[PDB]
């Protein structure tokens, strides 16, 4: 269930973050005008670069700390307020968090791994809803 | 406290755990026995190694899961027997894990940070502990 793939993507962050970062990325190309850095390059080409997978690992990393506090999959309203407030999301709307998660969903279902993707698809929806409560357009 | 360090570790987590695991390795140069392609390498010349760095983050990854599953830092019985009966610990003795947490404790007091040192003590103390219950030798 939803706390074992906790575990499950725990253990292999580095992996698991640029994996699903890149399918993001390669699914919604507009999306990559938020990361100027990455513009006109192959997926290898970034995994060479030292910022794309220390900041990708630390996006995860903050994800997986938000998931496990959820309650059933509902995630704190509290966490919400932060990744609205963060200055690095200062440009950003909730559709950018929803084509996010759609993408990792995806890439759950497409995996060959036994992955809870109906709970993951809940946490999204409801990481987008708690982000509108805590201010973000 | 402890569960604070753990997330501050986890935010930064390749970084600490090879500055960790480099800290050990010079403090004992007789464990390198158990590291073989390690030997005759300086610190950066190590962090260019793509095992080096893939293995370290993958050992803290476990590591910090661990942790956060312990009660007043005492780690599962069944965290304890699934580091015992993993084939790349077969030959491993307490005093490897003994001595790496020595290193790891001495290390948070160098920092000039705010980490509970005293918890990862006991941490490492009730990890060896658990291991020969375990059936460690
Ligand atoms: C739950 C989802 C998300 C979490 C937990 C998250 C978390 C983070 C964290 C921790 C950082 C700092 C990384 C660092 O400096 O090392 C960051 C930076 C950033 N975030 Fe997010 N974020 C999320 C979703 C998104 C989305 C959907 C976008 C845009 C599509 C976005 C755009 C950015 C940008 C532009 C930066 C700064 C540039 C960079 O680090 O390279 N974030 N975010
Ligand atoms: C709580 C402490 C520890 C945890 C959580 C841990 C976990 C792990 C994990 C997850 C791996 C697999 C790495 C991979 O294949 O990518 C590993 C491999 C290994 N562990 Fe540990 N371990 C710990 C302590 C130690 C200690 C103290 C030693 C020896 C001083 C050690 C020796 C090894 C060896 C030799 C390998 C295989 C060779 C290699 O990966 O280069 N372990 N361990
Ligand atoms: C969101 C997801 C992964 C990422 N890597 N770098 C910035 C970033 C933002
Ligand atoms: C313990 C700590 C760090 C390490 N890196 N690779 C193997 C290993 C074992």
């Amino acid at each position: 269930g939803f706390k074992q793939d906790i575990a499950t993507l725990r253990g292999d962050l580095r992996t698991y973050a640029q994996d699903i970062f890149l399918a993001f990325l390669n699914k919604y190309p507009d999306e990559k005008r938020n990361f100027k850095n990455y513009v006109g390059k192959s997926d290898q080409e970034l995994k060479s670069m030292a910022k794309f997978g220390d900041h990708t690992e630390k996006v995860f990393n903050l994800m997986m700390e938000v998931a496990d506090r959820a309650t059933d999959c509902v995630p704190l309203a509290s966490d919400a307020s932060t990744l609205v407030q963060m200055k690095q999301h200062s440009g950003l709307t909730t559709g950018n968090f929803e084509k996010l998660f759609v993408a990792l969903v995806e890439y759950m279902r497409a995996s060959g791994q036994s992955f809870d993707s109906q709970s993951w698809d809940r946490f999204g929806k409801n990481l987008v809803s708690a982000l509108s409560s805590a201010g973000m357009k």
